């Protein structure tokens, strides 16, 4: 399983069971798992579609790299690009609450996962920004506002351009 074999479930996440569907778009380019973006297509957010148990839920949709600053010594591991909330089920980002706005990745050092996760709320509810990015933790985040396990997670990889 891609999610397995690249470490972004251990490194990132607990094993969890897909069931809502994320679709991750930059361009024309759908995100599937272990894909190669480079930074030059992913300098503006995706376009994210999600679906959805029920209409009346609501899910949150994260934005990690846990390479940072390298992936052999990520001591700033994980750094947070985006955090969108409260997106109704079977619609997408721009239908929720961005609580951290979109920042492009552009790794310089080795090759990076980076992770896109979704987890279903148990309700509309607040979320605070960390004031920095840097030394995100994705597992006590969902601990602290009550998400459960991930419904759904697929990461790129990307390197430096040449």
């Amino acid at each position: 399983d891609p999610l397995i074999v690249s470490r972004v479930v251990g490194d990132v996440l607990d094993p969890f069971n897909r069931s809502i569907t994320l679709k991750v778009t930059y361009g024309q380019r759908e995100v599937t798992n272990g894909l190669d973006l480079r930074p030059s297509q992913v300098q503006n957010k995706p376009r994210v579609e999600i679906g959805g148990e029920d209409l009346r839920n609501f899910y949150t949709l994260v934005m990690v790299d846990p390479d940072v600053p390298s992936p052999s010594n990520p001591h700033l591991r994980e750094y947070l690009h985006w955090l969108v909330t409260d997106i109704p089920a079977t619609t997408g980002t721009t239908f929720g609450n961005e609580i951290v706005s979109y920042e492009n990745p552009s790794p310089t050092a080795g090759i990076h996962r980076v992770v896109f996760i979704l987890f279903r709320q148990l309700g509309r509810q607040t979320v605070y920004a960390p004031g920095w990015r840097q030394n995100f933790n994705t597992r006590e985040f969902a601990e602290i506002y009550n998400l459960g396990l991930p419904v759904a997670a697929v990461f790129y990889n990307s390197q430096r351009e040449s």
